[PDB]
């Protein structure tokens, strides 16, 4: 005769105060919260609201998630009752294949792309701030295989009157917290503002595959899926036109919105234990209630790729949202990401939490400018565990190491940190080098230049070219490899005295360049480097 | 047990004297309003009618909106249970191209639109006004893009045996305060009076994909969609005659005819909580109903943009609608449109009642004249508080300062706020003009005219054209830009003398024209302007 208004199994008065879920002997015990005899066993103590069935929102109950009786898919930090589990897919590109409309064998272009979820942002000054959709924006390699190859529309022979067919390879990635289990989205190709070229719509229950949180479609050891290869029933292209072919060559980069219909949610069964995926339930039930009672988080501290999760925060105009426990900032970036105060400070696996950069849009901005008055404080990083939450709010942090574009991907950090990240060196040859350089710093660099220093000081460039950067490998044990030989008619360096030294430079995404200039500059003068390994010639070998 | 008779779940003294819902511990709690303990909260005191199960007719109980358990889409203000939720969505036009029915690269033609939602009022005296349905009107650009494009006939290339084809790019979007799930609209293109050229009904049920209030349906950060352009199962043109491309050339506006068939509602389970789509419920059962027992207000302030919302008022010729609660006009305004009175005064924000502008049909202006009589006042702002509400009534709340056309849109003010608006000088240079207008006044402005004056004073207009005014531009920082080197042939502006005078003109939406004159008159003679701008050619530099 406990009072349990929302059916959920545990009452309303652990919700309130606190509960734990304890395993004694073999069995499980829900039991309140006890400070003196729960503390020293490790166990955390849970808050819900007494009046949803579910506090995030999401199909998965808040007995369900804190007992274990769940789906074994829903990732492990959406097991608490105050993040939601639900699942955000996007569309990686692994490569394309460029030919003419219909002896074609070396009239294709080929070239590797790079596909990265991205979270557009306010504009500058000269055009809620943070939108809800998947969307990707590949980057074709603007380098070279072929080592005489030039000039796209004459490399293939594409004239006003021709029309030219697009092929790609493509994989799904779930990066959410829950999986999906028979249907994937319909995304689309849309190239330079908003031409969309083609609909890209997988067949319908083709497939019976999991897509599990972090993993491919198509697994790493599998084949991808390719657009429209299949021919047949389908043997519609993609085709552009010319002014869409001359866009794409000069721009040298696409977009892949995909929208949000899901399939069904499998659901654990009382009775035998048995997951299964319930026809009754669907997500698109779930994603607005998610998308309006809870509060956006974006981090890239683990790698630098934006991961996004909500936290079920108060909203004070409705009474049924009145009800769930208050969320700080703190306990919000301590449940949904994984810091710690190991000593005090809140950090990140050993980064702090001083170098990371706040950014909120302008509502958030204005709500947390009032309780920043209101606390009479100017330091956020002091009052982080007085800041409460609301619904809607949308908070990006970011490391504050590198310099970020218009959607949010790192192009390049500033000088002093890649002269210090280059600080390893391994091995010096005459065919190349071996460096320790980081995972993060390595990610920003978009090619090398090589040049000889004279005794005197001379400049000569040997890829002296925009589109001859890439010289770049890496080792799979952790070694990268510049060489000096891909560009030098497959012949060491010439060290025409062991008093020269031999200057290495670095270019930044932010500073390449991925055309031709205006007259006919296909040199490397007007592309800001920096100064990275300037040795003796008799240190080398 | 306490006689509730609608069978809501609110009893019946509470829904006629008072009640409220508090939030004591985590517990939500629905209370009758006691005066001394909910007041400093800030709570809202509700009132309802005991014998309707939704006092605004709407799909939503008077417990589900009072108590938070509703659709989180559902627009904040609706969730009193005497403001009704329901959608009204028209559709904009983005942008249009022309050509000849069948090389054609230059045989286009390319013009961006200006759409906006309509409340056709009666003609003025030589010929109840409003009612109710949903229309938009475009307005296709007259002025040029090019150096020296002119006359669409002769630039698309056609005789009196030609027809042309129409394609453009739409977008919905819903201004009411409930969302519409699967179903789109099925809207019709007038030209002219009654010629209608085509009608867009795009398939339901390939979406699956919302449309919320105050969003558009391919969102801002997606491609619109395309009239007739992908001919998937489209195999029919948008074609237009010779005589129908004269009248258009002639008038430049369209009108979109959108009816209102929208999908089902979906309502609040209260087992588990889940909002799930019902196929039961229906939008056609509800709206009649909606638009019986109601009294619209339209009002113009936070944009010159209609926005229209139901407040529930009685009847006194119906028993069971004078059930429901008093309806003064001062409540209405507070709690359907967010007026207050911080300090007696009803304003919205800062802007006082007094500088807005009352309309009414015929029926409303006699039952409102009948009660400033038995009122004994001549002032409908001094007892604005005492102005009951009926059902049926249609009350048009717009500005002061402008003037509006058949449409009720803002096209023109007096001259005085137009000279008061440009007293904001930024930057001042020979290249152009930096000020702050505020985004109301810079509405209802067509274009400039420039000039200069001699020392002595002569009249040299430079862009002496009906097409060649837009020479405005605004960055997204705020601030405006006058530009001379538009039509200077890229060249700024030619000083002989620095004692020279300059002349900057305005024209409003109202004076300009679209087409030449009779016998040939490109010229800016008989334009009615305004003088904006007057300083010496030694001061701008
Ligand atoms: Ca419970
Ligand atoms: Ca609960
Ligand atoms: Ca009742
Ligand atoms: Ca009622």
């Amino acid at each position: 005769t406990v009072p349990d208004r929302d059916n959920d199994g545990i009452p309303d008065s652990l919700e309130v105060e606190g509960y734990t879920v304890d395993v004694k002997n073999k069995r499980t015990f829900l039991s309140p919260w006890i400070s003196n005899i729960h503390e020293k066993k490790g166990l955390t103590k849970y808050k819900s609201s007494p009046e949803k069935w579910s506090t995030a929102s999401d199909p998965y109950s808040d007995f369900e998630k804190v007992t274990g009786r769940i789906d074994k898919n829903v990732s492990p930090e959406a097991r608490h009752p105050l993040v939601a589990a639900y699942p955000i897919v996007h569309v990686d590109m692994e490569n394309i294949i460029l030919s003419k409309n219909e002896d074609s064998q070396t009239r294709t272009i080929s070239k590797n792309t790079s596909t990265s979820r991205t979270h557009t942002s306010e504009v500058h000054g000269n055009a809620a701030g943070f939108s809800n959709s998947n969307s990707s924006t590949v980057a074709i390699d603007h380098s070279l295989s072929l080592a005489g190859e030039r000039t796209w529309a004459e490399t293939m022979g594409l004239n006003t009157a021709d029309t030219a067919r697009l092929n790609a390879n493509i994989r799904y990635v779930n990066t959410g917290t829950a999986p999906i289990y028979n249907v994937l989205p319909t995304t689309s190709l849309v190239l330079g503002k908003n031409q969309t070229l083609a609909t890209i719509k997988a067949k319908e229950n083709q497939l019976s595959q999991i897509l599990a949180p972090n993993n491919y479609y198509p697994s790493k050891n599998l084949a991808p899926i390719a657009l429209n290869a299949q021919d047949d029933f389908s043997s519609t292209p993609i085709t552009m036109n010319y002014n869409q072919f001359l866009e794409l060559e000069k721009t040298k980069q696409l977009r892949l919105d995909t929208d949000q219909v899901y399939g069904n949610i499998a659901t654990y069964n009382f009775e035998n234990g048995r997951v299964r995926v319930d026809t009754g339930s669907n997500w698109s039930e779930v994603l607005p209630q998610i998308q309006e009672t809870t509060a956006r988080i974006i981090f890239n501290g683990k790698d630098l790729n934006l991961v996004e999760r909500r936290i079920a925060a108060v909203n004070p105009s409705k009474p049924l949202e009145t009800t769930k426990p208050d969320m700080t900032l703190k306990e919000a970036l301590k449940i949904a990401f994984g810091f710690n105060e190991p000593n005090g400070n809140l950090q990140y696996q050993g980064k702090d939490i001083t170098e990371f950069d706040f950014n909120f849009d302008q509502q958030t901005s204005q709500n947390i400018k009032n309780q920043l008055a209101e606390l009479n404080a100017t330091n956020i990083y002091t009052v982080l565990d007085k800041i409460k939450l609301n619904a809607k709010m949308n908070i990006l942090i970011r490391d504050k190491r590198f310099h970020y574009d218009r959607n949010n991907i790192a192009v390049g950090a500033d000088e002093s940190v890649v002269k210090e990240a280059h600080r390893e060196v391994i091995n010096s040859s005459t065919e190349g080098l071996l460096l320790n350089i980081d995972k993060d710093i390595r990610k920003i660099l978009s090619g090398y230049i090589v040049e000889i220093e004279d005794t005197e000081g001379l400049k000569e460039v040997i890829n002296d070219r925009y589109d001859m950067l890439n010289i770049s490998s890496l080792r799979q044990d952790g070694k990268t490899f510049i060489d000096f030989k891909k560009y030098n008619d497959k012949l060491p360096l010439y060290i025409s005295n062991p008093n020269y030294k031999v200057n290495v430079y670095a270019v930044t995404k932010e500073n390449t360049i991925i055309n031709p200039s205006e007259n006919g500059d296909t040199s490397t003068n007007g592309i800001k480097k920096i100064l990275i390994f300037s040795k003796k010639g008799y240190e080398i070998g």
